[PDB]
């Protein structure tokens, strides 16, 4: 099964960039969303989700087809609460109806890491609207109460190596969690993106505590929590060792960051040899804007 990355008729840097300033404007101005975090950790979470779904083995699901839109995907319990970032992103489309779906989910991904002062993200152009009977069924993203051997299973599947997966879990240094949502209380939240995670699985003293829905997390007095897939990090002598790298140089977890986010919301797509080269958006704050 083969996704060719078709570029939106006639549309350059500069139609990618104004979609960018958008989106990045919307989040600076819809400040107060969950207790002031604003939108940018739900977006972040939303363009994994709709990338996570991917099977290298026949190619199904991925980032490709914008299929997150249709109701079996969006309905999907592994993705309550992203429905907020559908909201924000509704009135994005509608300024900019020739973006494809999954072009406006993976942008939206990149644009809150980027106004959120994490690395650049280079991103490419392409993906194109699939029907509904392309949808993945529910299932495919992981489950947060496993170890570390699950962890890294699971991760195959999306063609992810170990430093690719503890890069990729850094994101858990935005937002928080949500007991409605997923099961899990949120702990102290940040709207930043920095390496702390990694520093807080070190440094932080950890309980293994029950939330109200009767789940397992690890919690510090600090108010800052893990999932039990999150310390399994630190439990798996491979996973511990990248932890302790990425805890002391923010500047390798950045760069590692920004390769295997691109990886993960390219996965499933065929760029033609004469397809552009990736993009690479200036933020707000370069532009002067
Ligand atoms: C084993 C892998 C993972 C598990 C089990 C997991 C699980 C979870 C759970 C349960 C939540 C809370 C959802 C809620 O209650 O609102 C969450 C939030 C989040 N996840 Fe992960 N996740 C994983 C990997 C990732 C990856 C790879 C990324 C992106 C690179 C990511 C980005 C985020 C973000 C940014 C949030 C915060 C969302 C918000 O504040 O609304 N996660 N995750």
């Amino acid at each position: 099964l083969v996704h060719v990355a078709s570029v939106e008729k006639g549309r350059s840097y500069e139609d990618f960039q104004k979609v960018y300033n958008a989106i990045a404007l919307k989040l600076r101005e819809d400040d107060e969303y969950d207790n002031y975090i604003g939108y940018g950790p739900v977006l972040v979470r939303l363009a994994w989700h709709i990338s996570g779904t991917w099977d290298k083995h026949d190619n199904t699901g991925g980032s490709y087809g914008g299929t997150y839109r249709f109701k079996k995907e969006f309905n999907d319990p592994s993705n309550a609460g992203l429905q907020n970032g559908f909201k924000f992103l509704e009135p994005i489309h509608k300024e900019f109806p020739w973006i494809s779906s999954g072009d406006l989910f993976s942008l939206g991904g990149v644009t809150a890491v980027q106004e959120m002062q994490g690395p650049k993200i280079p991103w490419r152009c392409g993906r194109v609207d699939t029907p509904e009977d392309t949808t993945p069924d529910n299932g495919r993203l992981p489950d947060a109460d496993k170890d570390a051997g699950y962890v890294r299973t699971f991760f195959q599947r999306l063609n992810m190596n170990d430093r690719e997966v503890v890069a990729l879990m850094g994101a858990h240094a935005l937002g928080k969690t949500h007991l409605k949502n997923s099961g899990y209380e949120g702990g102290g939240a940040n709207n930043v993106f920095t390496n702390e995670f990694y520093l807080n699985l070190l440094n932080e003293d950890w309980k293994l505590e029950k939330n109200d829905a009767n789940n397992e997390q690890w919690d510090s007095k600090s108010g800052y929590m893990m999932l039990p897939t999150d310390y399994s990090l630190i439990q798996d002598p491979k996973y511990l060792s990248i932890v302790k790298e990425y805890a002391n140089d923010q500047d390798k977890f950045f760069k590692d960051f920004s390769k295997a986010f691109e990886k993960l919301l390219e996965n499933g797509i065929t760029f033609p040899k004469d397809a552009p080269s990736p993009f690479i958006f200036k933020t707000l704050e370069e532009q002067g804007l």
